[PDB]
Parts: C-alpha cells; structure tokens; sequence
C-alpha cells in the first residue's frame, strides 16, 4: 500500500555522512530513522535527550499519521526506547521529526552520528465524529 | 476519513468546566483528553495514578479500535506518559475512558484538573482468522 | 474486518497446556498472548526478560502489521509493560513470536506458564515513497 509523501532534508549531511530512509524489504512496516548530531551522546540511565533526524515530512493527507516507535533490539536489549513512547505525526505538522529518546534501562548508552534510534510507521487514522447521546 | 462514533457524558463538569475533546485541526491524528478530577494529584518519581475523564465512548464498529498514547511534550519534556504505555480501546467497551498515568522521570508533577494528559487516534483494526499450518 | 493469517504452533504445550489466541468476542481489537515458559520468571523491579509464545505468525500481506502492547490492568495495577514498549511484526517475519516483558515498577511480579502477559492487534499499514522537495 504505497502512498507517495512529501520529505524536505533540512542538514546536508542526510543522503551522504548517512543515507535517507529506506525500507528494508517490501514487506517491512517500519522505517529506521538516523541521529542527525555533531556528536555523539552519551545517556545516562533514566536520562532523556531530543535527537534531531535532519529530516521534515508533510504527509498532508489527513486520512495518514505517523508513528514513531521504538527499535525491537534497542529496547529489548539496551533499554533504548522513547522518552514519549510513541510519537505521533499529524498529517499537517511540517517541523523536523526530532526523537525522544529515554535510557529506561539501567546501563549507560551512547547515540553515534548516524546510528537508527527509531523507527516510523504510516497508519491510516479516522477523525471522530462525536454523537452526543445520554444512554448507549 | 470521518466516522461517528456515540460519546456519553459522565461529570457534568465536562463541556463546562472544561471542553469536550476537539481536534485541533482538519489534519490532526489525535484528539487531547483533560483530567477530569476533584482535585489536582501529584505524581511523584515513579508514580502511577488512574485519571477519570468523565466520558464514555461506543465505538461500535469492529473494525475500528481507538489508541491511547502520552502527549509528546509532557513525555519528553516531563517524563509524564501512560503506565499501560499505550491504550487499546475496543469496539465493544462502553465504560468510562480512564487514563493510566505514570510519571517516568525525576520531577514530581501535579495534574490539574482539566489538563490535557493523554492523547486519543482511531485506526482501521483487522481481527486474525489463524490458518493452522506446519510450515510457511 | 477479518483476514486469514497463517499460524504454525513451535511448541507442543500449544492448545493443549494453554490455548490458543482467541478473541474474547467480535468486537475485540486485540488478541492476548500467553507465556509459553519451561518454568516461573520472577521480574524484578526495573528487570527485562525474554518470554517465548511457542507461536510464529506469517503476516505475508504487505499492507499489514501487527503491533504487540502490553495488557492494560498488568501495565498499570502491576508495572509490567514490554522493554521495546511497542513491538511491530512485520508482514515478512516468520520467526517465533517473542515478548519483551519489563517491569516498569517497583514490586517483583513472576510470570506463570501460560500467563497472559500482552496483547497484539492488526493494523493496516502504508509504506512511503517519498518525494523530495526543497520547499513544502
Ligand atoms: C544536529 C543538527 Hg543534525
Ligand atoms: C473525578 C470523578 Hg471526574
Ligand atoms: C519456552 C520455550 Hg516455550
């Protein structure tokens, strides 16, 4: 199900110090998003820092989300997940996607340039319609 | 991508005290839900606390489900997310929509009454029919 | 909104020590996972461990996922939640189904055989095909 999205590099070292995201296969979910830093963090347990992507999208279809979520192995295994959880795209915002990303575990971690965080799903989403009612 | 769905009042508070939820725009995912409480509630380090919103919903269709997810900001800003991480609503479920919340930073933080503490989306939901084989 | 998946059982104590998923009526959104263990797992506060299903799935539709969550009453009343918190099986992966269960809390909480411990419903998916543009 392939839907064609609007994506603007905001750092130009996105497609080149690292590529832009890509699908692994054909029928993969997810897509893997790369730290865009300077310098490598290093997270202290329970320590919180905003990742920036160097990346923008603009779904604009309003019946699209994104969502953000964390990788199977970085959290399993290290405790590298996102300090917001889950991390929802509207179809309207138009900003950098910027990562959450929370050491939950208990083992310090450190973000390398370039190095996947998290990963992005396109779900389709329905705006609610509320029906006033006093009894179901 | 429009769909009605049959929403019961509970606390005369709400729509008066505070709004009913509303979606900030024709291309937003999620619609903010607010505390509905008697009076505000700290959330130390490590804290869970279940919040009423005074609402009910009746989804109805089985093939939609509602999801609930922590706001970005109080997640990674202030450590303020869902203690059941995310939460599935079911086309059948008719109760009160309460609200798990757990404070996963440092900072204690009180919730107000009427804040804005979680996040609601609607999805497309598929129900397996599992194919019993001994071999893909 | 059914769709037929294929299931191979890994484990023979499948549908016999345990049942196999079910939902617990038409209007369920997601399926419970049971523990499928040679014995009791104490978790720790703070702990991760790795509970196998004795299931794997093979989704084979492209514009499907599965999203593993945790089971809201363990979430919230006992802190026990998934180490990746949100776990997406993607339509090609074949292998055993693999629950990362963290406790969350501050209360050890073991993990029987056979234990419901999370719950994975069925999405529909959208894989991008971006289209770079230098100005939205
Ligand atoms: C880190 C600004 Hg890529
Ligand atoms: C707090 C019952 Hg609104
Ligand atoms: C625990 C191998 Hg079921």
């Amino acid at each position: 199900m392939m839907k064609k999205i609007d994506v603007k590099i905001l750092d130009p070292r996105v497609g080149k110090e690292f590529p832009l995201p890509t699908y692994a296969t054909s029928g993969s979910a997810g897509l893997d998003l790369r730290a865009c830093l300077n310098d490598a963090v290093e997270l202290a347990p329970g320590d919180t820092t905003l990742v920036p992507t160097g990346l923008a999208i603009h779904i604009a279809d309003p019946s699209l989300a994104a969502m953000m979520l964390p990788r199977s192995g970085l959290g399993h295994k290290h405790g590298i997940v996102l300090g917001n959880l889950v991390g929802l795209i509207d179809s309207d915002y138009q900003g950098q996607l910027m990562i959450s990303v929370w050491n939950r575990g208990q083992d310090s971690f450190t973000i390398q340039p370039g190095e996947r965080i998290a990963q992005m799903i396109f779900v389709p989403v329905v705006q609610a319609e509320f029906n006033l009612v006093e009894d179901f």
